[PDB]
DNA sequence: TAGGGTTAAGG
C-alpha cells in the first residue's frame, strides 16, 4: 500500500466536456482507479480543465505514463506525477523540465556516482558537475538532464536521494531568469 | 493544465 500521493496523476489539458466518468473510462485501462475526478469551478460548476486519477499501485501509475500520449474525449491531455499541495507552493514546481539541480554532493563526487543513482529513473542525456570559474574548485552541485520530463518528476516527488554515499537535495532546474524572479 | 468545505490548539 503505497502513499496516495505517489499513486496519483495530475491530468492537464482536459477537454471542456470530460467528466469523472469519461476520464475514468479512459485511465481505467491501465489499472484499478481508487479515485478519479475532474476539477471544476464551485459556482459555475464549469470544468477547470484538469483532474486527477489515482491507481491502486504505483506500478499501474507507471504503466499509465508509459502509454503516453493519451487522448481523452478526442483531446490530447498531459498526464503528470501529482505534486503535493505543499510542494506546489514552490516556484516552478509544476514546470515541465528535463533537467534537475542536484545540491549538496561531496567534492570528490564523480559522474559514475550520479549515474549509479539516477539512471534508474530514466535515460540520461547530460551530466555536469559544477566548478568555479578560474578557480577550478568543485562547487558542491550538479545538473543532470534526462530525455523524458517524467524522469524528473518521478525524482522530485521523492524525499531522499543518495549519491556518492550521502543524501543530496534534488529540485527541478530553474533558468537564470526563473531563479532571479523567484528570489 | 495544480486539488475536492484538505494545514497552528489550548494548554
Amino acid at each position: 500500500k503505497e502513499p496516495e500521493q505517489l499513486r496519483k496523476l495530475f491530468i492537464g489539458g482536459l477537454s471542456f466536456e470530460t467528466t469523472d466518468e469519461s476520464l475514468r473510462s479512459h485511465f481505467e485501462q491501465w489499472g484499478t482507479l481508487t479515485d478519479c475526478v475532474v476539477m471544476r469551478d464551485p459556482n459555475t460548476k464549469r470544468s477547470r480543465g484538469f483532474g486527477f486519477v489515482t491507481y491502486a499501485t504505483v506500478e499501474e501509475v507507471d504503466a499509465a505514463m508509459n502509454a503516453r500520449p493519451h487522448k481523452v474525449d478526442g483531446r490530447v491531455v498531459e498526464p503528470k506525477r501529482a505534486v503535493s499541495r505543499e510542494d506546489s507552493q514552490r516556484p516552478g514546481a509544476h514546470l515541465t523540465v528535463k533537467k534537475i539541480f542536484v545540491g549538496g554532493i561531496k567534492e570528490d563526487t564523480e559522474e559514475h556516482h550520479l549515474r549509479d543513482y539516477f539512471e534508474q529513473y530514466g535515460k540520461i542525456e547530460v551530466i555536469e558537475i559544477m566548478t568555479d570559474r578560474g578557480s577550478g574548485k568543485k562547487r558542491g552541485f550538479a545538473f543532470v538532464t534526462f530525455d523524458d520530463h517524467d524522469s524528473v518528476d518521478k525524482i522530485v516527488i521523492q524525499k531522499y536521494h543518495t549519491v556518492n554515499g550521502h543524501n543530496c537535495e534534488v529540485r527541478k532546474a530553474l533558468s537564470k531568469q526563473e531563479m532571479a524572479s523567484a528570489s
